């Protein structure tokens, strides 16, 4: 009775105070992210001590409650969560050192540049990413690929071993075995590893076929002397810095070159699209579903484009919740092209989620699981990418209809959606093994590439050496942001697309579905999002789809036509799926 009452009272206080403290912290973190300076860094590190103080205080009190003797389900869940102090469990000295290391890694990544002797210095966004996406010259791609790793990657190495030591220490102090074990607990699912492995295995026929097909095309453009038709693909040729998405080399793999084009950049530019207009369109798609519009304040405080006042900023896109239920922002160095419009939708998906669960106790303001949070935005972007919708935006002449234009579309989608499966799976497999200690610092890079070869069928264009730390050249590594969430997202977003389309009355091939304006679709998601982190995620999964598991079925259904086409096309050329000569390197 009174224990239950003491618990209930504790949660209420934790909420009121956390809102204030958390809001304050977000403010300083935002000031640092949109203006990297010595002052803002100082203020951020100091705010780290403030929020840590609050976290230590309430966490300690939370641990005195005996959760598993508390009646109410919502309060028992909140208190269990508060008992996890995360970084605040570290002794004062280790905390300050850990906080600095995280700040230093993030800054190093976000300010790194690759320069030409006595010429121009390029930044990742938008310079280097543009080169990786548009250059079709082996040497130019190589320069940007190797340079980005020399400058950003190598620069993170000095910090990573201490970072692993400290984040692991914190996890242990919180009852976990290592940091990887702590990250996985976010999905409250004992069978997570096996469940993910199975999903990955299911998308292997599709990936191997896409892989073999793309390899053949790269062999055509880059020469037989540079592409082994039975080996891994040079990692700097896929149109993206980390070869995580391949749509930027669509021009080199177009199944039916005769079909009506679907380039939209020149159209977006000519028709005066701007970052602003790009986010407005995402907002309109959301409201078209009967979902929430971003607040007037969003447009006033967000950083929707890279500043031109000489401010140094963290360009990697991110959505921000300031924990007051009114202030939400996006910080994106937006460029005008379809690929970034898709990123804009992704970010807006996070914002929608913030607005949907804003009225829940701050402890429960999270996605059912990190995967869900990443998926929302992507679901709508699937509809936006269809020829039909792009045409309705005037970015396309026609939407086609021909089976050829149809295979071309699935191919462009697969270049991003399917190629991402093994990359997204790989990242944390590497980290979990780094966190559990099976991969020591002397083996960081070698193990990374063993995974790059094993899962993606990729090989580095130039031998790696002692001092290289390629993982460091990928944002989430130095920023300490879990990655398995994106793997889950990519699987489940198709399950959601499939459910929202059925709810919208769509009939026929799933890839032809566009939920724009469907209030039914909007309601399916809203009900699930409002739950925040209050219930086990399988409940949110069922509300949306009707079943409670993760499943690759939706994604396979979406790509079935392409799989069949790829099979026949690859067998016609007698392609050997996989990379037997796995040891080959350009
Ligand atoms: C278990 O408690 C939850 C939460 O109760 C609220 O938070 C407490 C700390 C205290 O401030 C209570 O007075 C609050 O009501 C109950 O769920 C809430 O129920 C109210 C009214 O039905 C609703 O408006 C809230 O949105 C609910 N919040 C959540 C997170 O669901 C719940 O009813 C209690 N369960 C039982 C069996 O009593
Ligand atoms: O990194 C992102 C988008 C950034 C983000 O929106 O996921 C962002 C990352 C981040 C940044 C700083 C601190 C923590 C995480 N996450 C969020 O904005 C976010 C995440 C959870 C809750 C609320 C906001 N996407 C991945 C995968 C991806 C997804 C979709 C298209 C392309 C690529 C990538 O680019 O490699
Ligand atoms: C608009 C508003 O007051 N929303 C509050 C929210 O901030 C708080 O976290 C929650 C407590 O669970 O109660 C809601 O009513
Ligand atoms: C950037 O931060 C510094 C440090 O506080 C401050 O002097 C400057 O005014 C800020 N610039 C902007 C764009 O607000
Ligand atoms: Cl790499
Ligand atoms: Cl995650
Ligand atoms: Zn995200």
């Amino acid at each position: 009775v009174t224990d239950e009452a003491e618990a209930s009272k504790f949660v209420e206080e934790y909420d009121r105070t956390s809102q204030v403290v958390w809001n304050e912290y977000a403010g300083a973190n935002w000031n640092y992210n949109t203006n990297i300076t010595t002052e803002t860094s100082k203020i951020l590190l100091q705010k780290n001590m403030q929020i840590a103080q609050h976290t230590l205080k309430y966490g300690t009190q939370a641990r005195k409650f005996d959760v598993n003797q508390l009646q109410n389900t919502t309060i028992k869940r909140i208190i269990k969560k508060v008992q996890d102090l995360e970084r605040a469990a570290l002794p004062a000295q280790e905390l300050e050192e850990y906080n600095k290391i995280l700040l230093d890694m993030e800054t190093t990544y976000s300010v790194a540049t690759v320069c030409h002797p006595q010429g121009s210095c390029l930044q990742l966004e938008p310079d280097l990413t543009n080169v990786m996406a548009t250059s079709r010259k082996y040497e130019d791609l190589l320069w940007a690929w190797e340079g980005w790793r020399d400058k950003a990657g190598r620069a993170i190495l000095q910090f990573y071993p201490k970072y692993v030591e400290l984040i692991n220490q914190a996890a242990r102090l919180n009852g976990y075995v290592d940091a990887g074990d702590s990250w996985r607990s976010m999905y409250e699912t004992p069978s997570l590893e096996q469940d993910l492995e199975r999903l990955f295995q299911e998308l292997q026929p599709l990936y191997l076929n896409l892989h073999a097909y793309v390899r053949r095309a790269l062999h055509r453009h880059y020469g037989a002397q540079h592409i082994n038709l039975e080996g891994p693909i040079p990692a700097h040729l896929l149109g993206n810095m980390w070869a995580q998405t391949w749509s930027n080399i669509y021009d080199l793999v177009v199944p039916f070159p005769s079909a009506p084009s679907m380039d939209t950049t020149e159209a977006m530019l000519k028709q005066g699209w701007t970052p602003r207009r790009m986010f407005k369109e995402a907002d309109d798609f959301f409201t078209s579903l009967g979902l929430l519009p971003v607040p007037p304040e969003f447009w006033q405080k967000s950083m929707l484009e890279k500043p031109t006042d000489g401010r140094e900023v963290v360009c990697h896109a991110s959505a921000w919740d300031f924990y007051n239920g009114k202030d939400f922002r996006i910080k994106q160095c937006t460029t005008v092209n379809l690929e970034d419009l898709v990123v804009a939708h992704h970010e807006m998906g996070h914002i929608q989620y913030f607005m949907q669960y804003k009225d829940l106790p701050v402890a429960l303001r999270e996605g059912a699981n990190p995967g869900f949070h990443e998926a929302i935005g992507d679901v709508l972007a699937l509809s936006v990418s269809t020829p039909k919708h792009l045409h309705s935006l005037n970015l396309l002449s026609s939407e086609g209809g021909s089976d050829e234009h149809d295979i071309n579309f699935l191919m462009k989608m697969a270049l991003d959606k399917i190629a991402f499966i093994p990359f997204s799976y790989l990242v944390d497999q590497w980290r979990w093994r780094v966190f559990d200690g099976s991969i020591t610092k002397e083996n960081y890079n070698q193990e990374w590439w063993s995974l790059r070869l094993k899962y993606q069928g990729l090989c580095p264009p130039v031998p790696r050496t002692q001092g290289d730390f390629d993982p460091g050249a990928k944002f989430h590594i130095p920023s300490s942001v879990p990655y398995i969430r994106y793997f889950v997202s990519f699987i489940i977003q198709f399950q959601f697309h499939e459910a929202l389309c059925q709810a919208a009355g769509h009939t026929g091939p799933l890839h032809k579905c566009d939920i724009y304006q469907s209030k039914e679709a909007g309601q399916r998601l809203a009900t699930a999002m409002k739950l925040g982190f209050s219930r086990p995620w399988p409940e949110a999964m069922q509300l949306i789809t009707g079943q409670p598991q993760m499943s690759a079925s939706a994604m396979l259904s979406y790509f079935k036509p392409l799989l069949d086409w790829l099979r026949t096309e690859n067998e016609l050329h007698g392609e050997k799926l996989g990379w037997p000569q796995y040891n080959w390197t350009p």
